[PDB]
């Protein structure tokens, strides 16, 4: 498992130059405890950590690898979109011009593709007026693809323009190609720095809290489950099926479904559970209410079809179960939602926006001091440096024991519940209301 | 050739015998004028002839029975039922028509009683007719900042005969039908049902469709909502292809035998590079022609289609279910086919579908569909207290007006292809008229000719 | 009025029509629509005749054109207070000039007519493709805005000097009253120039029109800013929320506003001025059976309460009334908003979106026909053009019997009604409601 | 120099003495779990676990196995102080739920328009919190309780308490509100009455200690961004164009800072915690206007309290009364404009206060989650005993902290920390040359159209 060697972040040898940025910084390197859970009870010395681990923080250093007005920068962006790649590109773009007055910052173009021999033709100069709006649109102004390139192709494009730090914006498969690209940098003994900015909604990055994007993903997830829901509760027997990301973990569907209070059933990837039991769930939904809402993540019932789209599928089975039914559902209405183009294409909220630029701004000053082969992740509060290969290892899940998986299960549909007793103790708290607004209105006559 | 056979007397709109009431709310001695009865609007305002000594003489002999707030009223205001029913798909303003419809039945009339019918005509059939609710100020207070319908909808009919036995056992004087061409040709079949039996029931309708083709109507309510969310759906399917190398968005903005939605989103966005309509269908080879002229001098693709395009397009599930038709699916199935047969000249290609109806239909209102909905349900409320029946509420030149169902239901409403609406779809839609080559070079003057001033002026900023 | 005549009515045409119009699928001569589409007879058997003998020029692309497209310069201005949609009305403007006629030149004139005189036109602008490519994602204007006007023969003598063959002025009454002024030295000269006017009033309070552009918007945001007054004034024991919605001469937005947002309980518009003590009393009946009150105050209301700000002037006095009456209102919260900032500087709806692109396409169609001294309207759901001098001889204001303000007397406090009966028959609707439900539950059980 | 003083004794929360009744929530806690205060090590990484650099230990805030309360027997209460802040329906809705439908409690009161509610007068109109009173309460802005400023007699209210039998009462409010809290929670002990007294913070300012974040905040910052996008059209729009825009802030700038950061308009950044002078803020418009047309100034309500002399007097929460920073800001903007006619021809200067649509919205769906998570977290360890006591988020955690310390000290922006560092890079810097930095901008540009230039040249044939 995970030793402190694993945590250890490569630096390229030598800091021969002041760092130009105003003092209105770090000489050495500081760290904070991976896990801040004391080992003992209070005593009357400091407490000791569960854990043996700490992770380096990121900062503005005092000394930096990279002589500034010779410093050229590259960008790539690769994967799906995810709100904020705009931003990354933007702050990453303004604060090598701004605060460290590089020479030059390019923007290479679809991806991997665009450091190929044939694709380094589109790459595109990063000014201060290509990115002073570009935070307000939703994709990526270089444009993404998935998939890899020849590692010495792109090293020889990376070369021939002079390229000294490369910032990889992107999912696991992406920063694995940033390290193979690193090490062939090495293998030449070219100076060159490559910094991944972790891209991934879903928030299922270890040793680490947020992703950028995410927060606003769940904003629209929720807006998807409010019109979901206004569609069942407008249908006899109404079922709203809506899809919202979660490819390996269930994160933006557990935290929209408490967000939005209005699902019943929350099926997650951490959680595999059968057709039979689904429709047990929707079964006893039905004994008491018109409408159900299912969420439901991609990554959710894989071992169903023969990705599959589980959307399709589930919405396809709880049609045929109402359908076989019909007796005891007579007329029935399922309806699909995919929010999907909707949750990933749209500007930031302005906390993402704020985060995006925070950790941008942070990985051009740690790449500026020779950081190489690393993340920049947010943790307890805090921005860290991880290596690559540790990131890259091992994912992140939703605890089924946890607080947050806890309160899905208080708002969803439970087997073990004496529904039709709740139902009575419901109905005397009403009783009480209505029996007190009844005496204070009989009371303000005279 | 068939024309509709529409004359005066189609647009006669039916009054309940007898307005032996006051109006609580319209008191005669507060019009500044007599003669409180039937004012018209011109159906087409347009003159015969140029400007002359003599007033101008309508192209059309039809004139609109505008509607208002009587001083005269059929219905005994504290005996009046009122009830409602909603039917068919979700439309924004569901709710605001059931709040308003009670609001002003309680508030201005002071009717005894309000009924909410669920799941459509399900509601009013025998069976269906014990979940009725009862619509108070408590039940409607906050129920317009929410889509959907609190009674809930359902499709297709019930038997009048069924109905009225449960209109007459609830004392039901006015019922309004919210809902389409289907639902207003019911209403009409209850009406007469009523009128056979020789029970003193209007039967009012107020028209629902997102699609905005009622005739005899320039907006309906949910349709300006509509096109909003619509809009909003291009911008992400904008975002996902501009970030794609020869990336497609497929966007289907409802539109099942009109475009509206369609155009007007196209034309507000500005981000539309084709717009399939029911009005103009193409084929498939000339929609890939469009597509393989954009990708001459663009790497993206926004595709604007309406649900009743290309219905002569192509011909159960794994789960036994019966297999809909759905031109979003079969037009993104055929993009890519044709990107791949010339995967040559489109190495790599990305062809995303997005079907926002959900987010289009299921919304609450704009504030202006809002201010709508309150208006066209206050005066839906007047004119039927004012013995209207077999009638549609209709907003037509900026004015309420009053159509009967049986011309409403005979007509529907459809793009002009030589408007100035569909004019403006062409100028921003790929065209196959212009010189592919020659229109890029022209383009590329006029930009180096703007940055040529811009170096200029910079170069003078400096040693001065 | 009574007045205005046929003459009036007559757009003036700069002689000869001598070039084809190169858009492609055009009007041969000029249609018509009816300013009172009424009838003066009962239904007969003969096409109905129009209450008024005035006529509108429909506005349409022709066949002919004045201008030869290739040699046309177009130049714009926008003057007095933003609006949403000014950057729609320039983009479209722009872009029909550009790809529909394929003209010479556009010039954008910078901060209003300051932009046009000798000194100012030095900051005049180049407007091609790429410079209004998104600004109608914003609000405000590009160009700048000023109040006031400058020498006419200044402003020829820039209009001559640059070329400009069409000059479009983006503003109210006052603007396009000096556009009239500009034309007229223009002839004088024997210039050829088309001044075209693009009506900005926020308050749709223009005449010969039902709707003008960036007045939807400005209620949709009128609505947000009740919204939150209401949320503030509901949460306070007797809490007063005072929102001041634009309304310099005219109601609209706060009557719409008042109506959209069913929150207001008075609404104070320059078309019905009342009293100081006739206000209180309105707000003193209301504070009988509520504890909590909304006044909505147009910026024209009660020009006649100073020996003015309004809004302050109304919030300070209901505060003295409050004060005076502490025995009644033991504790009481005044809050006033003035959402005016986030009312104009926004950008349109997608509904004030169309409707800018088409105007300003329109009012390019008409102009490059030799159209001048006129603006475009929308009139009856058509387009019309409207010689300036009889469009600002005359300005709309609410009708106080119309169906819109019986909708605001609807839900506002009405002095009319009896206090103590009113609120009888209210408690005994509410009874026979909560009776009902009382039975409902007590049924349930078992 | 002065150091504060906090002992692990301070951060002890109180438990009401018993747990004598099993959990009712099913498939934790069986002792107090604790979180370090200072997750930073005192030495370099070693072959030994890494030791905090603070000697504190928070309690973590979690479902417990043992009780204090016997569920079925308990009345909850629910009180809501001071200005209104996204959220608040939250907290009550989730107070309400979590009682009801987890605990399954007698009876959930919400006392109406603050502590006004509890007094003999103001307790007639105290309300029943049901399913059906709270089922969408969540979805609008302000309070369904309502909200008042100040105190009232403890002895009263502790009659009230007794009076309906309330076992708990959740007071939703700022610093003022908890300390009444106290003062309530020792009124009863004097009594001997079985009564829990539990804070849930409402700060807009996100300006408590022991604390990360507080509900309302983040929802604060993506409406005060609109604000800024609003005043930057205003003042774009115009020639030597000025917004002034106040940002909440009373003691600190978090709101403004995170804004100005967010929003990337605001050329000038005025905060409680950086006092500078009306003639630096002068000369900063002055180096804003040397090469823009229009400049955005953002000011917290706590801003330049040494740029006049208030009244002396208090509000009825016992607060100094503020001189209005944000009017007297834009007055002095124009005095100075106007004395420079000579250099700003024209000018015109905007003062928007947006705090009615800040305070006054509902949640972004992130504070729904954050809300409900506290609410529900309060009525756990309430339940447990827990008493004389808030709940906080710190460091990813949910934690507990008695109201005497949490009460005795706030939170402030750190001038050399990274969120202010974002505010200097984007905010106008009097240190840059005017004239030498001009320079190298056009050098940049050039060189950018001239690559521009390149490509389209090439791109023909
Ligand atoms: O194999 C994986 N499949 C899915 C997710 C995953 C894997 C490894 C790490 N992770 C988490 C992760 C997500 C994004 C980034 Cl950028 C990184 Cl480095 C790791
Ligand atoms: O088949 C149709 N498809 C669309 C529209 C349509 C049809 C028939 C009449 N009409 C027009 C219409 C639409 C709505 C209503 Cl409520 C009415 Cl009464 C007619
Ligand atoms: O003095 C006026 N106050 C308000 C309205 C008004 C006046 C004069 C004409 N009008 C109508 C009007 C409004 C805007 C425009 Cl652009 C025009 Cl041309 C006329
Ligand atoms: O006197 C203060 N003025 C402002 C802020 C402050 C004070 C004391 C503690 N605090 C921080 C704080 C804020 C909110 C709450 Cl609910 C609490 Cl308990 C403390």
């Amino acid at each position: 498992s995970v030793t402190q060697e694993d945590l250890k972040v490569d630096r390229l040898p030598g800091a021969d130059y002041p760092n130009p940025s105003k003092k209105y910084f770090r000489d050495k390197t500081d760290y904070i405890m991976y896990n801040p859970r004391p080992r003992d009870e209070p005593s009357s010395e400091n407490p000791v950590s569960v854990s043996p681990l700490l992770c380096e923080l990121a900062a503005a250093r005092s000394r930096i690898h990279f002589n500034p007005t010779e410093t050229t920068i590259g960008i790539v962006t690769c994967g799906g979109i995810c709100p904020g790649l705009n931003d990354v590109i933007r702050s990453i773009t303004l604060t090598g011009i701004n605060v460290y007055n590089v020479k030059r910052v390019i923007g290479f173009r679809f991806g991997y593709w665009g450091l190929s021999k044939k694709g380094s033709q589109t790459a595109i100069e990063l000014h201060r007026g290509r990115v002073t709006n570009i935070h307000h649109y939703g994709g990526t102004i270089l444009g993404s693809s998935r998939g890899p390139q020849d590692p010495k192709e792109m090293v020889d494009t990376l070369e021939r323009l002079g390229v000294n730090i490369l910032f990889t914006v992107g999912g696991d498969g992406t920063q694995r190609g940033a390290l193979v690209i690193s090490q062939e940098a090495k293998r030449r003994g070219v100076d060159i720095s490559v910094f991944g900015v972790p891209k991934t909604i879903d928030n299922d990055l270890s040793f680490s809290h947020r992703t950028f994007g995410f927060q606003t993903a769940v904003e629209k997830a929720v807006q998807a489950i409010r019109a979901a829901y206004a569609e069942a509760v407008s249908a006899n027997y109404g079922v709203g099926v809506v899809k919202l990301m979660g490819r390996d973990s269930g994160f933006i569907a557990a935290q929209a479904a408490v967000a939005s209070a209005q699902a019943n059933i929350c099926l997650v990837p951490e959680n595999p559970i059968s057709e039979q039991e689904v429709m047990s769930l929707l079964e006893r939904r039905f004994c008491h209410s018109r409408s159900c809402v299912i969420i439901v993540a991609e990554g959710f019932g894989q071992d169903w079809g023969r990705l599959i789209d589980i959307g399709v599928i589930l919405t396809e089975k709880v049609k045929a179960f109402l359908k076989a039914n019909k007796s005891r559902y007579p007329d029935s209405t399922v309806k699909y939602i995919d929010p999907s183009y909707m949750i990933r294409a749209c500007p930031p909220s302005a906390n993402d926006a704020l985060f995006c630029a925070t950790l941008a701004t942070l990985a051009v000053h740690e790449a500026m001091a020779g950081a190489t082969g690393c993340i920049i992740a947010m943790r307890h509060n805090n921005y860290i440096l991880v290596p690559i290969k540790v990131a890259t290892s091992v994912r992140r899940v939703l605890d089924l024991r946890g607080q947050l998986w806890r309160q899905v299960r208080e708002i969803t549909v439970d087997l073990g519940s004496d529904v039709r007793l709740a139902r009575k103790l419901e109905i005397r708290r009403e009783l009480e209301a209505i029996n007190r607004n009844r005496d204070r209105l009989h009371e303000e006559l005279a």
